[PDB]
């Protein structure tokens, strides 16, 4: 039987979404997953849109300072690790910041900075701690979340990346398929090994944070690990002189101002990935690399603005620099 290669790829929640796939299944078993990959991240959109009316999300934001709401197994699970992440690195990570990132949203929509005083005041909806997750213990008892401060909204958009990801991987396994790369706008994840009969890891490149993106800077060589980069470049607006990137940090109610131009996680699960790469932008290099230390199985690439690169012992010997201008420190 023979080794194939297939490749599908969808403009879906608000990105470019790839998948690539090696197998030796009967195509129409190919097919049939790649189908089925994108009527969920179909599906899923409608469920964790921060920015669309029809959404369970909104549904659920509509509903802030109120009664507990009722929803799926899947979503109560993304909101635990959300809040998980959010406790364990102290705020940078917080997926309770939707009062705050609207207002920057329409910013960029309208390439205008918030007011002082409207922000302020979004920064006191944004306490993640008063998101209270029930589930009851009893057979087919519903999982319930609920928002208990005034005007409080959820924003999942810096981990819903990571969490689709990781679902895609379950979903391919479910059809036995064991070699996959998966790319939703640019958050990758590496399913098993590529084909070269030989199988070999998947080269996954990093960009130069201030290049046009067309070529990585390095490329690190992966198997079953994701890889998610945080940087200013992702999605800016400028305005008098100075750009305002999408990376919030929640102490300034503004964009993260911090010592590394890109962090890179590489994790088994793209969720915490997701996460970690948010929560490190914002802590700046040296606090980064104390919360990874709580995370033992999780590794790092750090690109400085001066373009040097650190990276963690777990992936450094893996990493190759192909623009050489930038030096991996060893
Ligand atoms: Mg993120």
């Amino acid at each position: 039987a023979r080794v194939r290669e297939y490749s599908r790829a969808e403009l879906v929640i608000g990105t470019l979404c790839r998948v690539r796939v090696y197998s030796k299944r009967p195509a129409a078993e190919v097919h049939a997953a790649l189908e089925e990959v994108f009527t969920l991240l179909q599906q899923q959109e409608m469920v964790l849109s921060a920015n669309r009316d029809d959404s369970a999300l909104a549904a659920l934001n509509a509903q802030a300072g109120s009664a507990p709401v009722v929803v799926d197994r899947s979503l109560y699970a993304l909101l635990e690790r959300a809040l998980f992440f959010a406790e364990k690195s102290g705020g940078a990570f917080n997926p309770a910041l939707g009062a705050v990132v609207k207002l920057w949203n329409i910013g960029f929509d309208r390439a205008a900075v918030p007011d002082p005083d409207a922000l302020k005041e979004a920064l006191t909806r944004c306490d993640f701690r008063q998101v209270h997750l029930r589930a009851g213990v009893s057979v087919g008892a519903p999982h319930t979340v609920q928002l208990a401060q005034a005007g409080m909204q959820l924003d999942l958009g810096a981990i819903a990346k990571g969490f689709l990801a990781d679902k895609i991987v379950q979903l391919l396994t479910a059809h036995a398929l064991d070699s996959a790369l998966v790319d939703l706008g640019g958050n990758i994840f590496a399913l098993g090994l590529k084909y070269g009969a030989q199988r070999l890891e998947w080269n996954v490149g990093i960009r130069d944070p201030h290049g046009t993106g067309q070529k990585p800077a390095l490329v690190v060589s992966v198997r079953d690990c994701s890889v998610v980069t945080s940087g200013a470049y992702e999605r800016f607006f400028e305005r008098d002189g100075v750009r305002y990137h999408h990376i919030i940090d929640p102490v300034t109610g503004f964009p993260a101002h911090t010592d590394v131009d890109s962090v890179s996680i590489f994790a088994p699960r793209s969720t915490d990935a997701d996460a970690l790469a948010t929560a490190c932008f914002v802590l700046g290099y040296e606090k980064s690399c104390a919360l990874l230390r709580e995370f033992p199985g999780v590794d790092a690439l750090f690109i400085f603005p001066d373009k040097r690169v650190r990276a963690s012992a777990g992936i450094v010997d893996r990493v190759r620099v192909l623009d050489a201008r930038f030096v991996l420190e060893r």
